[PDB]
């Protein structure tokens, strides 16, 4: 078995290897990459996502989210308070302000220490989940707006034609903006490209150990667990590396820099934080190997998780027994 310790693997495809996206994902899996839950892909030196980032300031962040924490430094939840609209240029100025800017630090490990010590005492503002793309239309390789759709994959594997669409999302971050512990909708893959700015640190639990993280989370968030049998679908709970180590949960960490892709694999729990002003693009995708994960994915039916239009068909076809309860949660 390849990669039996479930380490995060880093790949350096050549320009020739960068042509066929599906084939390269399958290659990475042949080397055991998926066992970690997360992989990094450094694009060939010849590749670029677009020519420059000099003209993005007028993108609108219609609903910036202030991420307010509750709990203790290593075990906390966050809620999202909606703020007034602002442009990307206005958000960048805010990120760079004395109130929100990255503090002085020695290296990524020192900044990580400071994050976990101090995150809860601040409320950073995240421009998350903005439909759109920064890839040039002429970028033919690893263009996250031109990937094969999940609906087409389901139809190719299973024969059933379904409604729905699959488009990318932009994320504008600042110091301490936080992504809570989660797997993707329907335990899909994700791919994330860091277009510009400061890094993003990731934590990940191997898919084969995801239930260990779930059991810890039920212990640490006992009211939330009574409320919902899949409350990590709410995407609000944080647990630090120190607390994971104290509880014997297997995990890994890695820092993504501008110009790099990360892939999350089915049922790979992940969480993380941004180092400073940045912009990322991400989308969900599927492969043949996903189908079995999609059939077994947990679901939130309490009403909190509320998701896209296109998840309806995935539940309806892959999980017909669960469909009626889940749809009630949507309505
Ligand atoms: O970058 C972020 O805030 C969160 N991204 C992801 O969870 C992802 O790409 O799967
Ligand atoms: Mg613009
Ligand atoms: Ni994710
Ligand atoms: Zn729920």
């Amino acid at each position: 078995a390849q990669n039996p310790n479930c380490n995060i693997m880093i790949f350096h495809p050549t320009k020739e290897e960068f042509n066929d996206f599906d084939k390269y994902i399958a290659y990475m899996e042949s080397q055991g990459a998926h066992r970690a839950g997360l992989a990094k892909i450094i694009p060939p030196k010849e590749w670029k996502a677009r020519e420059t980032y000099d003209n993005i300031s007028e993108i609108l962040i219609a609903t910036p989210l202030q991420q307010v924490a509750s709990g203790r430094a290593g075990v906390f939840t966050q809620y999202h308070k909606k703020k007034k609209a602002m442009t990307v240029g206005e958000y960048r100025h805010l990120a760079n302000s004395k109130k929100y800017q990255t503090p002085p630090h020695q290296n990524f490990e020192d900044l990580e220490r400071k994050y976990w010590k101090n995150r809860i005492y601040n409320s950073p503002i995240y421009g998350a989940d903005i439909s759109g793309s920064l890839f040039d239309e002429n970028t033919k390789q690893w263009n996250l707006g031109h990937l094969g759709t999940i609906q087409d994959l389901l139809e190719k594997e299973c024969g059933v034609v379904i409604e729905g669409v699959n488009t990318p999302y932009l994320y504008f971050g600042m110091w301490k903006t936080t992504f809570a512990w989660h797997t993707e909708d329907m335990d899909l893959y994700s791919i994330n490209y860091l277009h510009l700015g400061e890094p993003k640190t990731w934590y990940v639990v191997p898919p084969e150990h995801g239930q260990r993280l779930e059991r810890l989370a039920r212990e640490l968030f006992p009211g939330s667990s009574r409320g919902c049998g899949a409350f990590l679908r709410h995407k609000v709970a944080l647990i630090s590396p120190t607390v994971l180590k104290e509880n014997g949960i297997p995990f890994n960490r890695i820092t993504q820099e501008a110009g790099e892709f990360m892939v999350t694999f089915p049922y790979g729990y992940h969480a993380g934080f941004n180092h400073g002003f940045n912009c990322a693009e991400a989308i969900n995708f599927a492969t043949p190997r996903w189908i079995d994960y999609g059939k077994m994915a947990s679901q939130c039916s309490c009403g909190e998780a509320r998701v896209t239009f296109s998840m309806d068909a995935f539940v309806r076809i892959l999980q017909p027994e669960r469909y009626d309860l889940w749809k009630r949660g949507q309505d």
